[PDB]
């Protein structure tokens, strides 16, 4: 099988906002998880094609990624920052799905996610 087509993280249709939490999250949360030594296979949609896992999009039919993420918050693709923070939830729970528990790559989702979950108790006050 070919790969699906990505995540959009543009849309002329979809309204659009700055607001100080999806800037934390951005400048913050995102940063933090991006450059930690774990997020290389959450920095892009899963290329099921050349990783070799035929079944990944026949069982995951819900993808998400950092490297989506990062772009709709660049693009101030999102109106709220309850959409990102659904966002990276979902990127968690695919993968806790489709590999084993206590596959390594499980532990390293596990190590993001209390990270990110720590950050997301410290969004500030809506201006
Ligand atoms: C997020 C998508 N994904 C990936 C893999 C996987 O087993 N299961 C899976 O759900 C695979 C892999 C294998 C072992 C470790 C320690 C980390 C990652 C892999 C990637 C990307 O590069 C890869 O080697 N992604």
């Amino acid at each position: 099988s070919m790969n699906p087509p990505p995540p959009e993280t543009s849309n002329p249709n979809k309204p659009k906002r700055q607001t100080n939490q999806l800037q934390y999250l951005l400048r913050v949360v995102l940063k933090t998880l991006w450059k930690h030594q774990f997020a290389w296979p959450f920095q892009q949609p899963v290329d099921a094609v050349k990783l070799n896992l035929p079944d990944y999009y026949k069982i995951i039919k819900t993808p998400m990624d950092m490297g989506t993420i990062k772009k709709r918050l660049e693009n101030n693709y999102y109106w709220n920052a309850q959409e990102c923070i659904q966002d990276f939830n979902t990127m968690f729970t695919n993968c806790y799905i489709y590999n084993k528990p206590g596959d390594d790559i499980v532990l390293m989702a596990e190590a993001l996610e209390k990270l990110f979950l720590q950050k997301i108790n410290e969004l500030p006050t809506e201006e």
